[PDB]
């Protein structure tokens, strides 16, 4: 529906090779080796997430689906320092969506 609209833009991030990588699947700490973790990331996203939600029908307005995005985004900014790989692959996630986000926002 809207889903139909939206589904591009996160086709978009998807696309996105290596960026994309450590936003692919939640985060799973004890994988990682990361326990703090959901001590500083207290609502936790990614893209398997959000394309479930998209698919399932639970982004009512383009709003929300825009907030998840970000929260994905910001939790990344928020855990990762400055200088470091995975900081910089969600930079480049957000450039991508600002650009494919836009024209969608306005049509
Ligand atoms: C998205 C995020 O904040 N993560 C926590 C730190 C971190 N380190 N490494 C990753 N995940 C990752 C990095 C490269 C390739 C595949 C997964 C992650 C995921």
């Amino acid at each position: 529906e809207l889903r139909q609209a939206l589904m591009p833009t996160l086709e978009a991030l998807y696309r996105q090779d290596p960026e994309s990588l450590p936003f692919r699947q939640p985060v799973d700490p004890q994988l990682l080796g990361i326990p703090d973790y959901f001590d500083i990331v207290k609502n936790p996203m990614d893209l398997s997430t959000i394309k479930r939600k998209l698919d399932t029908g639970q982004y009512q307005e383009p709003w929300q689906y825009v907030d998840d995005v970000w929260l994905m985004f910001n939790n990344a900014w928020l855990y990762n320092r400055k200088t470091s790989r995975v900081y910089k692959f969600c930079s480049k996630l957000a450039e991508v969506f600002e650009q494919e986000i836009d024209p969608v926002m306005q049509s």
